[PDB]
C-alpha cells in the first residue's frame, strides 16, 4: 500500500484480466503458427506471421504487468482457455479469426480507457493511448489489408492464389 | 496576448504553482543531499541519488515555465520556502520523507490534469501526460522499493543494514 | 499422414501433454517473476531470474511442438492452468517451488523417454536427450545450489541474508 | 582385429549393406537431377535440389564407410544398382519418389539401431542418432512440406504451377 496513488480496485481488477485476454490472443497465435508448419498445411509465411503476434502479445500482457506492478496493484493470474479452434482452415479463414481476436483486445482496451476516464485516472489514460491504442489500430488495419488480398485472390484458383499470398506478400528473409 | 489560446487564467496560475512545488522539492533535496555528506553521516550513495533528484525537479519547474510561455502564459515566482527539516534522521527516514514530497507532486499533477480537463484544454492534458504522470510514477516506484530494501534490512543491526544498502544499492560509478 | 513414420499415437499424445506442462511451468515463473517486482517485495535479482526461465520453459514447449510437426504429429492444445500460488513467500519459498516444479519436468520427461524406448523410437530418444535431459539436470544443479546458500543464510538476520543472496549472488548487469 | 571392440559381425554386414543404400539413392538423384536439366523439362530449381541431395548421400555413405573402419569392421562394397526410372514424369512425381526414397533410408537407420541396440552397442546408437536420424526427420519434413505446396498448385492449371513452384519455392543464388 505504500506507493499505491490513484488506482482504484475497479481499474486493477479491469487490468488483470485484459492480462489474460492478451496472454489468451499470445496463445491463440501460439497455435496459428503451429498449424501452418503442418506437413499437409506447410505455409511458412503464415506461420511466422503469427508467432511475431504471438510474442507481441505475450510483450503486451508483460507490458501491463509491469504497470500494474508500477501503480502499486496486485497481478493475479487465472486460468489460460485454449484457442477457439484445433485446426484453422485456410489462410483466409485464420486472417478473419486474427482480426476478430484483435478487435476483442481493441474493445477490451477502449473499456479499459473509458474506465480510467471515469474513474479520474490521467496516468492509466496516458499509458493505453502511448502503448496500446495506436499499435492495435495499426495491427487491425494491417491485417484488414492481408484479408482484402486474400479475398482478391480467391474464386476459381484458390490454391494458387493461397500459394502466391503467402510467398509474394507474406514470406520473409 | 498575441498568442494565447484556449488557456485560461486558472490554469495559468495553477501551473505558477506547481512550479513553485518542484523549485521546493528540488531545494529539498538539495538539503537531503548535503545532509548524507556531512562527515558525522557520510554516505555517499545516498548524498547523490538525492543530488539526481534536486536536478531532475529544477528541470521539471523550467519545462512547466517553457509550457507557461508556449501557450502565451505569464510566469510568476514566489519565494521559495526551506525545507521541512534541518536534519534528515536515517536513510529510512529520508526516504519516507521522499516518497511523501513525491506522492504530494504527483497529487498536484493530477489535481492540475483535471482541472485542464475540466476547462477543455487537450494541450495540457498532453503535455502533463508525456513529460510528468508517467515519470511520477517511475519514480515513486523506484523510491518504494528503496524503501521495502531498507525496511527490510533493520532490526538489531541498523548500522550495518544502512552500509550495505548504500554500498550494495545505491552507489555508483 | 505423407510424412508420419514410427511415430505412436501414445508419443503424440504424451508429447502434447509435456507441451501444456513447460507452458504451464512458463506462466508459473511469469508469476514468480511478477511477485518479486512488488513494491512490497522488491528483489530484482530474483524477478529476473524467474523472468529468463520463464523464456526458457517457452522454447522447451516450442522446441517440442517443432518436433512433433517434424514427425506428423498434431499438435494440440489445451487450458492451461494458473500457478498453484498469487503470493510465493520469501526467496527461500520461490526456489522451492521452482524446484519441485522442474523435478516434475524432469520425470515427464524420463516417462516420455521411456515411453519411447518401449515404442522403439530412437529419433525421440535422441532429441530428448539432447535437448532437454542435459539442460533440466543442469537447472536443477543451479536450483539446489542457490537453495543452499539461500538456507546458510537464514537463521536470527533473515531479512539481511535475502536482501544479500540477492545482490551478491542473483543481480545481474 | 587390433582394434575392433564391441561390434558384431551382424552390425558390421548391416553398415555395408546402409552404404549401399546410400550411394544407391545418391545415384538416384544425380538421374533425378539430370532429368530436370533437359531441354525439354528445364526446371533448374528442381535440378540443382536433387543435385544438393546427391551430395548429401554421399557424404552419409563416407560418414559411415569412416565408421566402419573406426571400429575395426571392413567395408566391402557392392554393385550399384541403377535407380528405378529413366524418366521422372512431373515435378510431383519426382518429390514423391524422393520422399519413398528417404522413409526406405530412414527404415533402414532404424533397422540398424533396433540391431545395434539388440547387440549391446551403445557407441552404433549414439551414431545412428546425432547423424543420421534427426538429419532424416528433418529432409522428410521439407519433402513433405514441397509436395503439400505442389499439391495445391494443381489442378486446372498445371504447367503455371509448376513454373511457379520452381521459381518461387525452389529456385536459388
Ligand atoms: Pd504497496
Ligand atoms: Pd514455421
Ligand atoms: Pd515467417
Ligand atoms: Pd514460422
Ligand atoms: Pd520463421
Ligand atoms: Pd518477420
Ligand atoms: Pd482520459
Ligand atoms: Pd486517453
Ligand atoms: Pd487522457
Ligand atoms: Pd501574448
Ligand atoms: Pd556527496
Ligand atoms: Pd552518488
Ligand atoms: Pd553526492
Ligand atoms: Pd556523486
Ligand atoms: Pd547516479
Ligand atoms: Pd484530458
Ligand atoms: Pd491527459
Ligand atoms: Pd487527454
Ligand atoms: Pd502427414
Ligand atoms: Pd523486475
Ligand atoms: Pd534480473
Ligand atoms: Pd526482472
Ligand atoms: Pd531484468
Ligand atoms: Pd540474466
Ligand atoms: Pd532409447
Ligand atoms: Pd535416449
Ligand atoms: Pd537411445
Ligand atoms: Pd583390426
Ligand atoms: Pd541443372
Ligand atoms: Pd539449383
Ligand atoms: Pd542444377
Ligand atoms: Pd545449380
Ligand atoms: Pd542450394
Ligand atoms: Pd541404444
Ligand atoms: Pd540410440
Ligand atoms: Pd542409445
Amino acid at each position: 500500500s505504500q506507493i499505491r496513488q490513484n488506482y482504484s480496485t475497479e481499474v486493477e481488477a479491469a487490468v488483470n484480466r485484459l492480462v489474460n485476454l492478451y496472454l489468451r490472443a499470445s496463445y491463440t497465435y501460439l497455435s496459428l503458427g503451429f498449424y501452418f508448419d503442418r506437413d499437409d498445411v506447410a505455409l511458412e509465411g503464415v506461420c511466422h506471421f503469427f508467432r511475431e503476434l504471438a510474442e507481441e502479445k505475450r510483450e503486451g500482457a508483460e507490458r501491463l504487468l509491469k504497470m500494474q506492478n508500477q501503480r502499486g496493484g496486485r497481478a493475479l493470474f487465472q486460468d489460460l482457455q485454449k484457442p477457439s479452434q484445433d485446426e484453422w482452415g485456410t489462410t483466409l479463414d485464420a486472417m478473419k479469426a486474427a482480426i476478430v481476436l484483435e478487435k476483442s483486445l481493441n474493445q477490451a482496451l477502449l473499456d479499459l480507457h473509458a474506465l480510467g476516464s471515469a474513474q479520474a485516472d490521467p496516468h492509466l489514460c496516458d499509458f493505453l493511448e502511448s502503448h496500446f491504442l495506436d499499435e492495435e489500430v495499426k495491427l487491425i488495419k494491417k491485417m484488414g489489408d492481408h484479408l482484402t488480398n486474400i479475398q482478391r485472390l480467391v474464386g476459381s484458383q484458390a490454391g494458387l492464389g493461397e500459394y502466391l499470398f503467402e510467398r509474394l506478400t507474406l514470406k520473409h528473409d
